[PDB]
């Protein structure tokens, strides 16, 4: 996250970091069994850490469940990042408290200019991993400002959020986490040219498009 602020230990219940060895994604538990992330951070071998704030030290609420299994959307496309949307079961089931809970599905899709809250441990500049896990308020940009600012690219599974001036966006390591607005799960952390780059805002993947994949997919795994 670039051009953000500390969030405070554990106060993004949801906030899973992906560790393969160390923090390489984020992700958002969705409910005691579940994870969504990014299909970009697809890779055999991941254990999810959930209650992390400093992902480097043991602080005390920490929950480290093995993935049991991925799924990355059927319809993921690598090249144009359609699609960007990977559901990962645990091996068992988190202990669900103040400082680790899912965090809800939209039953309606969001509009550009609604608030949003993205969250992780990416890249602070446009080189600087922080161990503590960082915020970003921003919000929704219209339709029209996100496909004129990466023309060609935006499909109806994308949306951009953010600023076009420039200075505040996720970037590099926040791949995965969650954009959340007024208590849904609202986004996935996907790509964009850069991080804070002058209308070069961040694309998202639109979770409300996958929420009947979704629960068809709990539902029979
Ligand atoms: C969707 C495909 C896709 C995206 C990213 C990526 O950049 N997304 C990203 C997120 C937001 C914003 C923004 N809002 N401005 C911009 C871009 C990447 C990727 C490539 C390189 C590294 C890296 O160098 N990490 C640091 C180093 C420890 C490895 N990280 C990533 C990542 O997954 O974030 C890899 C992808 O498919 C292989
Ligand atoms: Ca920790």
């Amino acid at each position: 996250i670039v051009g953000g602020y500390t969030c405070g230990a554990n106060t993004v219940p949801y906030q899973v970091s992906l560790n393969s060895g160390y923090h390489f994604c984020g992700g958002s538990l969705i409910n005691s069994q579940w994870v969504v992330s990014a299909a970009h951070c697809y890779k055999s071998g991941i254990q999810v850490r959930l209650g992390e704030d400093n992902i480097n030290v043991v602080e005390g609420n920490e929950q480290f469940i093995s993935a049991s299994k991925s799924i990355v959307h059927p319809s993921y496309n690598s090249n144009t990042l359609n699609n960007d949307i990977m559901l990962i079961k645990l091996k068992s089931a988190a202990s669900l408290n103040s400082r680790v809970a899912s965090i809800s599905l939209p039953t309606s899709c969001a509009s550009a200019g609604t608030q949003c809250l993205i969250s992780g441990w990416g890249n602070t500049k446009s080189t600087s991993y922080p161990d503590v896990l960082k915020c970003l308020k921003a919000p929704i940009l219209s339709d029209s400002s996100c496909k004129s600012a990466y023309p060609g690219q935006i499909t109806s599974n994308m949306f951009c959020a953010g600023y076009l001036e420039g200075g505040k966006d996720s970037c590099q390591g926040d791949s995965g986490g969650p954009v959340v607005c007024s208590g849904k799960l609202q986004g996935i952390v996907s790509w964009g040219s850069g991080c804070a780059q002058k209308n070069k805002p961040g694309v998202y993947t639109k979770v409300c498009n996958y929420v009947s994949w979704i629960k068809q997919t709990i539902a029979s795994n």
